[PDB]
């Protein structure tokens, strides 16, 4: 069990919380070498302005709050912020939106991240079954994920064989192979194995989680995790 992960996890539980906010989840992910790009947690608008200049515009602002896990629903995530004036106004907006959504929300800060180059959207999920333990799922992302109902699964821990196999079993597999340039399958295989390892190590800690969205680029150029959620088990 990578100590850094257990540390961030314990810290959250110590606060009597089960749901981890995006930046906390990603700390767990990074501790296992998963592809999470550099992002900074601003506690003030001045801090955000600094970090923005640091990572370079355009940037994304995402309000962090244990009470506001579904950021898009609350509208506390603002994209493609091109400059300092716009960042100052979007900073005000997300706080207002969070106030209308959950006025009693604890605001942990605002995540300042980069505008990642889009790629093939995929989703990696993890749930725990009462009888079989943790399972890892894979399928394409997009806004029609619930309509297409195309996900494959395997029990954790999985082998590389399981990983390559579950990737090929989805109906949308031909799309990844390029129906066109094929996506970076090996990169996906690596993510599945790392999540499998992370979950196996922390099986007594994590109830469920997912990496959504994840962008997968063409062959040989890896992938990147855009958002993630981790739900911890109590006591």
């Amino acid at each position: 069990m990578k100590e850094e992960a257990v540390r961030v996890i314990e810290e959250v539980l110590k606060q009597g919380r089960t749901a981890m906010v995006e930046y906390e989840a990603k700390q767990v992910l990074k501790a296992y070498g998963l592809p999470v790009p550099e992002e900074k947690l601003a506690k003030t608008l001045d801090e955000a302005l600094e970090y923005a200049k640091e990572i370079g515009y355009p940037v994304v602002l995402k309000l962090m709050s244990p009470q506001i896990l579904h950021k898009s629903d609350a509208k506390v995530v603002m994209l493609n912020i091109k400059n300092e004036e716009e960042l100052k106004k979007k900073w005000e907006e997300i706080h207002e939106n969070a106030k209308k959504y959950r006025p009693d929300a604890e605001i942990l800060g605002v995540l300042v991240a980069p505008m990642l180059k889009p790629g093939r959207e995929v989703i990696i999920g993890v749930t725990e079954d009462p009888q079989f333990g943790h399972a890892i799922m894979f399928g394409l992302g997009g806004i029609f994920v619930e309509i297409l109902k195309d996900v494959t699964f395997r029990l954790v821990p999985i082998t590389e064989k399981d990983a390559r196999k579950m990737i090929q079993e989805i109906k949308a597999y031909p799309i990844l192979a390029g129906a066109e340039e094929p996506a970076d399958i090996d990169a996906i295989v690596d993510m599945l194995l790392k999540v499998s390892k992370l979950v196996d190590d922390l099986k007594d800690y994590i109830k469920e989680m997912d990496l959504n969205p994840v962008f997968v680029y063409n062959k040989g150029e890896g992938a990147v995790i855009v958002d993630s959620r981790i739900i911890l088990k109590p006591k």
